Formats: structure tokens, C-alpha cells, sequence
């Protein structure tokens, strides 16, 4: 059994192309895992995961903030205590426009997991 | 399947008692449930101030994240207590359990393969 305080997990920095102002928590890992892996998602005062999609499914709570979401057209705003689930194939992305840290958990079946 | 998102604010799914030999104090909320995961299912548990998850074991790992309060873990051997911010990974098969000693409601997400219900 695993039992660990996720902010002691080591972020890892993205900058990309299509991600910027991110850092990512690995929590549960396919190391452990038979199924489905845990992380979890920082993104700092105007950071952003760009619209793009996978053959795989999320399963999202936000834990902390204000995290607007981009759909396949326009973006809607949720807070601290929503869950979001995206279908497969959805097209999805991430913004925070506020002034603060923004978190939330990302759960992935194995195939999206690595 | 489908197309879409789901976007809902937990709190406005109903928590329900779970009532078994098992367990006492303990209500569940079915965030993402058998009609919709393709893989597995999200609930939100809240236990009760005494509340308690009885050891057990079953053929189907946990990933769990705790939300609010101070979340008593029950291992094979003794207990440990874990709060806001803890993940906890159970494998398959291990025994665990849980307990609420404070006066106040803790809440985690417990997560499942979808083969274990919901
Ligand atoms: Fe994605
Ligand atoms: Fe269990």
C-alpha cells in the first residue's frame, strides 16, 4: 500500500508548443498500476494545455481554482469541487486566467497512462 | 460510445448511505459512474465523525485521493493516518480499511476498475 502527501511527488516542468506554464505530478504510475494511472495537473496564472484530443477518456476533479475549459468550441469556467468527464476523442483543453495556482487530478486508462 | 463532457460540481450528486456489515458512518456520491466510464468508475466518499470501513480485501486495486480532514488508513498491520492531499494506492487483493476519529467529515475520492462496480 502507497500512502504519500502528492505535493512531495517531484512536479516535472512542460513547455511546449501546445503547453506552457504546466507542471505535472506522476501520483500513481503504471509502475504500480494494472489499469489506470494518477496525476496530477499545476497550471500556473495563464498557463495552457492546448485543444487536442486521445482515443482514451479523462476522468478529472479540480481541486483547486478557477480552471476554464476549451471544448471543441468556446470554453466554460469551473471551480474547486467539479468533476469532468471527457469522452474519448473529445476535444479538450485547459487555461487559468486568474492570479493563482490552479490543480486538478487527471486519471487515464493504462494505454494513455505511459 | 458516446461524444462529449461531463462537467458537474460533485455536491450536486446526493450522498448516499452505504449500509453493509462492513461499514458504518460512510456515504457515497457516484461521480462518474457504470452508465458512462469505459474503464472506471470515480465516487466521492464522505465518513461520518466514528465512521469505519471494516478491513477487507477484494480482487481489484483502489487509487484514492483524500479531499477533506484526517483519513485513519487500516493496513495489514496497524493504521496510519493520512489528510487533504494524500493519495493512497491500494493493489489488488491487499487488505485496508478506514476510520474517521475527528469530529468532522472526511471526504476522498476513491477510484475502481469498472469490473468492481460502482
Ligand atoms: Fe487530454
Ligand atoms: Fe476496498
Amino acid at each position: 500500500m502507497i500512502l504519500k502527501r502528492a505535493y512531495d511527488v517531484t512536479p516535472q516542468k512542460i513547455s511546449t508548443d501546445k503547453v506552457r506554464g504546466v507542471r505535472k505530478r506522476v501520483l500513481i504510475g503504471l509502475k504500480d498500476a494494472p489499469n489506470f494511472v494518477m496525476r496530477l495537473f499545476t497550471v500556473e496564472p495563464g498557463g495552457l494545455i492546448d485543444r487536442h484530443s486521445h482515443p482514451w477518456e479523462h476522468e478529472i476533479f479540480v481541486l483547486k481554482g478557477k480552471l476554464t475549459v476549451l471544448k471543441e468550441q468556446g470554453e466554460e469556467t469551473v471551480e474547486e469541487g467539479f468533476y469532468i468527464f471527457v469522452e474519448p476523442n473529445e476535444i479538450h483543453g485547459f487555461r487559468n486566467d486568474t492570479d493563482s495556482e490552479v490543480e486538478f487530478l487527471v486519471l487515464i486508462p493504462k494505454e494513455g497512462g505511459e
